[PDB]
């Protein structure tokens, strides 16, 4: 069907002039690396980027950033026809201006601060109508093409010459300000995107399809996650993104408002809102107002509930709108609104991750210049639990800090902000040291649904049991079929146990980066914490935020963390069946048996755990994690040494032959002191730092064996029965 | 609606349903429904309010105004029996009660077939697959998956391709497929299943599956078939029939197979209660779920009351108690004002007979006993026949042999080294790849990891019991 109209993807190159495009897609039309395209869109309009090659587009796109989206007036979807045009000699004269809605405060040459750069010999070929951004002291501006001389579009090359009129002008209907958000303004949300994106698609995008058709538009969606994670960041993207109307509503917005005037408030919401329709009403804190769960203790409190409740069943209305709800958590709410009519859909915002929170930062940080010093991956490597919103002002106080150093003290800053300044001033690493050290008031720090940043790199000991171990896990995930084709079941989960020191949760780690799946980690301590508490509630509550992020592997640190505990060997009159631990069965049991979890579990004292677990059925699998072998050993170090000052003459062959009855633990052990003893030299001299022999060796002075001969045997007397 | 009365003005809520079951009076004989009763039903001490009890009382009032010579009918449903209030329960205002279990086996199935009923579907679509998975789905969980099943379909065809413009076109959609793995997507997409909590399904097992100690299969038909297919020629002779059974033994011997596999033989719900959500009632000290439970197996006749692990409650605590327990206990009432003259069967069986509350085997509850052992040489044979059916066992298997092979070993462990062998069949299969057909050499390096689950002093112990106890 003419391989010319593309549908318009998102995109890879952040660049106001391109359209990057598949290999196989370019033979398709002829078009070289830097072949200058001519685009034709909607409402009449064109524009001229450029064409280039992208391994992982499918041939059935063309990817473009908002900026060539909006000139084209071509939201995400629609269906544009690039068009090769090689024949757009360079231009000879641009008169470009800046929209007065975004430079009020900035002052002086926008040639020399903004333009230059951009058309540093860079042959960026604009056009008459476009509208190219550019950013550059700590904002955002927006310039216009008005005329050019080589009408309508003409390259731009070191020779073109360039006019600014300096004065701003007033910003057209058709065309919304890229200040705006978007999707390529959030980060960390792969999985995330993926499921609102789809469910709006078609009700949001074809108000058309639904007039002829029995299917249910998805009208209700709730978005959980701790406040700061941008919630509502979300929302607005989403409507910017399609073009549909935005009408937000703020919790205790509604609460405020004189009684009864609420229902009208909602009344008059949905009303006006329904008018521009399709829309995307979103409500900013529902917990404010629908905590129909228990806190219902006045009318007004209760009929407020209703006049919602009521509306929303009230979007079978044929205007085809969305109803977005946030809230803290599926607790505070109401089950009022389950009703698989209101908000039958829903979508988890876990917190930002490795991956995350990096690529957030870029985020805030694509406009102030960035010295080479600035190690902005460092960042989201210490933020343990940080949101996107938590990520934020970091950057704020981190400039600030930058700040009030230069401009601030050199006082050129009394009056205004000088452009030239702005572009010139620097933030380098050390800047944002201070941030950090400076405000850690993160918001959470309670659970964590991460993924493993550790593969098998790290473990180097006792290779066989790591195929093995993907004989349970990597089969049933990628192999199915061959797995049915006997009817048999896979195994739920294994159970590792061993002397400390092994590196148990190394494996669950390891063989969950290796499913690059999440690795949910409910430590011993945690265990007792709920016990001690008898409030093992949470059990139910967290078997489920492994469901609501499958795949996922959940694992219990020392789950006999509640046997030694109650009195371990003899204890009491008791058996095994503990308080938590049986309740642990429960949601086991009830855990989706064809679902996508593994249940992990290592404990250092195989002897005293509840033989209901490894029943088959929950943890029929157990596997023993036997000391470091004369191997192990030996590769440990060599990697749990990897990113260490190691020297040369450093020979560990021979320490593999020294410490037996040690473990990874152990290992690690001497190790960390052959440097309390390294960084110990390097101080005094200074009032050369290379790890070197003498410090291993005066390291294994202080050497010790975590593990007993007499324990050496315990373990095995269990480990011949056990397996 | 529920809130529907409630948003209105205070006040006007009476007028609106005073109005309410005034205009559906008049075409009347009419069905007042009322979705949500319970979101006004709480006459419970949850009404801190004033309005919030004067609702209540209106309609408890043209409840008792149904007398009224119009035959109207007026449906009140509900999340639980416990949200509503005693007050309705007046014999003259609802006094009809009937309970909506979640679907189950043979019902989603069906269901589907009333949402895809209009939508082509690809013969590759294996609409039985469907409600194989979905444990604790309802009508309306199982709803939406069509939805976004076909909305699945539908993105990709005329979507990306076709033609809506000023509408859509008739043959368009004609042809519009759905194969199965479109709703593979769904059931993958949105998981959140209204519930999981409890279930009154039947059996979807027979006697196929047992193969074992056939004597057993018939004497418990002489206490659940023959009393309720006969109740003529039992109560000739003028005793009462037997309320329930006590299977014990050693564990891995399907006892709960049994109970289970009988259910169906009788097409009557099983309610399973294990062992743990014993416990789980023990720990919290609140077995009042327990007069909660057998009324849910009341209100669901034929049914099988099955608790696993009887003793999971004793064997936790033995210490300087005795053998009644606060569970177990609240368990014998229950059972003692459970309708002697009604239809319910309770079964329970237990790895540890040596140590159960003596007030369950008195007669009049459980006052029949039955021991099951261990896999006989003869069972052992079909048990593995029976666990690889649907299996690719080959030609060359020959179990009559294993059947001489494992002789301490239990159903559970003849299973476990079944499975074995396909856990190194498939292993095969996924290596060499990168011939589903299993062999000999996997049977037999599976014995390699062979374990006896039932010692042999143990093997004794249960029979030291057995003698006494029968
Ligand atoms: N993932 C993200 N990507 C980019 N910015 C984010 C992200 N998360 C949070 N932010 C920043 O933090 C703010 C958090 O906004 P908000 O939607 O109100 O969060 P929430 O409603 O969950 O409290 C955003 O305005 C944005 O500037
Ligand atoms: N096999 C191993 N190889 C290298 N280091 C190990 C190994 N096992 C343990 N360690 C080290 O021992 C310490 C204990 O690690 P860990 O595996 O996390 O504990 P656990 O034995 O409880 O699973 C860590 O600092 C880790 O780097
Ligand atoms: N006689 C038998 N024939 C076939 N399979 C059996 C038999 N007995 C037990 N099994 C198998 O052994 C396992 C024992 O299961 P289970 O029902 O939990 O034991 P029980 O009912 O004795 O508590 C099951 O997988 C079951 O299919």
């Amino acid at each position: 069907n003419r391989p010319n109209r593309l549908i318009v993807d998102e995109a890879i190159n952040e660049d106001n002039s391109v359209v990057s495009l598949s290999q196989p897609k370019m033979d398709e039309l002829q078009l070289f690396r830097g072949d200058t395209v001519l685009l034709k869109g909607k409402k009449r309009r064109e524009a001229v980027c450029i064409v280039l090659s992208d391994d992982t587009c499918s041939d059935e796109k063309i990817r473009m950033n908002r900026v060539v989206r909006n000139n084209l007036r071509v939201r995400l979807g629609d269906v544009i026809s690039i068009q090769p045009c090689p024949d757009v000699k360079y231009g000879k004269r641009i008169h470009v201006l800046p929209i007065d809605d975004t430079v009020e405060g900035i002052t002086g040459n926008l040639f020399e601060v903004y333009l230059k750069p951009y058309f540093l010999e860079a042959y960026r070929p604009i056009r008459k109508g476009d509208i190219f951004l550019v950013r550059g002291g700590m904002r955002a501006v927006e310039f216009k093409v008005v005329e050019t001389d080589p009408s309508p579009y003409c390259i731009v090359a070191p020779d073109t010459v360039i006019h600014c009129e300096g004065e701003p002008i007033k910003r057209e209907d058709e065309e919304e300000s890229l200040n705006e958000v978007g999707y390529d303004d959030i980060g960390g949300c792969r999985k995330q995107l993926a499921q609102i994106k789809e469910m709006v698609e078609l009700p949001l995008r074809h108000p058309a399809l639904f007039k002829a058709i029995g299917v249910k538009p998805p009208r209700g969606i709730l978005l959980y996650g701790p406040p700061g994670t941008g919630k509502t960041l979300i929302a607005r993207a989403v409507a910017n993104e399609t073009g549909a109307f935005f009408f937000l509503i703020n919790g205790p917005e509604i609460m405020s408002k004189l009684a009864g005037e609420s229902e009208s408030n909602l009344r008059k919401a949905f009303e006006e809102a329904e008018k521009n329709a399709p829309a995307i009403i979103f409500i900013d804190e529902l917990d404010a107002i629908a905590p129909k769960r228990e806190k219902t203790h006045g009318e007004v409190e209760r009929r407020i509930v209703s006049q919602l409740l009521t509306l929303m069943d009230g979007l079978k209305q044929r205007a085809h709108v969305i109803v977005m709800a946030a809230t803290n958590r599926p607790n505070s709410i109401d089950p009022a609104l389950r009703r698989f009519g209101r908000f039958d859909r829903e979508v988890d915002i876990g917190i930002p991750d490795a991956t995350g929170r990096l690529e957030i930062l870029q985020i805030h940080t694509k406009n102030m210049k960035l010295a080479d010093d600035v190690d902005l991956e460092q960042v989201a490597n210490e933020t343990h639990g940080h949101v996107g919103a938590d990520l934020a002002a970091l950057c704020s106080e981190a400039a600030l800090q930058a700040i009030r150093k230069k401009m601030d003290l050199i006082d050129l800053e009394d009056e205004t902000i000088d452009a030239e300044v702005m572009n010139s001033l620097a933030v380098t690493m050390d800047d944002f040291r201070w941030a950090l050290s400076q405000s850690n008031p993160s918001a959470l720090r309670e659970t964590v649904v991460e993924v493993p940043q550790v593969t098998w790199e790290d473990i180097g000991g006792l290779e066989d049991v790591k195929r093995e171990l993907q004989e349970l896990v990597q089969y049933p995930v990628e192999h199915p079929d061959k797995f049915l084709k006997f009817g048999m079941t896979p195994s739920k989960g294994v159970l590792f146990y061993g002397p400390p020191g092994c590196g148990k949760t190394l494996l669950a780690k390891a063989i969950a980066n290796e499913c690059q799946a999440n690795f949910i980690s409910i430590k011993g301590p945690e265990l007792l914490t709920m016990w001690f508490g008898e409030s093992e509630a949470n059990v139910r509550e967290i078997f489920d935020k492994a469901r609501q992020a499958a795949p996922c592997v959940l694992f219990f640190d020392e789950l006999d963390s509640i046997a030694k505990a109650r009195g371990g060997n003899i204890g009491d009159g008791g058996g095994a069946a503990d308080r938590v631990i049986n309740q642990i069965l429960t949601e086991m049991d009830g855990m989706s048996t064809k679902k996508n979890v593994f249940i992990i579990g290592a404990t250092n004292r195989p002897d005293i755990i509840d033989p209901a677990i490894l029943r088959p059925g929950r943890l029929d699998q157990l596997i023993y994690i036997p000391l470091p072998d004369e191997k192990s050993r030996v590769a440990i170090l060599k990697a749990n040494l990897r990113k260490s000052p190691v020297a040369k003459d450093v020979d560990l062959e021979f320490l593999a032959k020294m410490t037996n009855g040690f473990s990874g633990a152990d290992l690690t052990e001497i190790c960390q002191r052959a440097c309390k003893l390294a960084i110990r030299e390097s101080i005094e001299s200074e009032i050369v730092p290379e790890i070197r022999r003498d410090h291993f060796e005066e390291a294994m002075r202080f050497a010790r064996r975590s593990v007993s001969d007499n324990d050496i045997r315990k373990y095995e007397m269990f480990a011949q029965t056990l397996q």
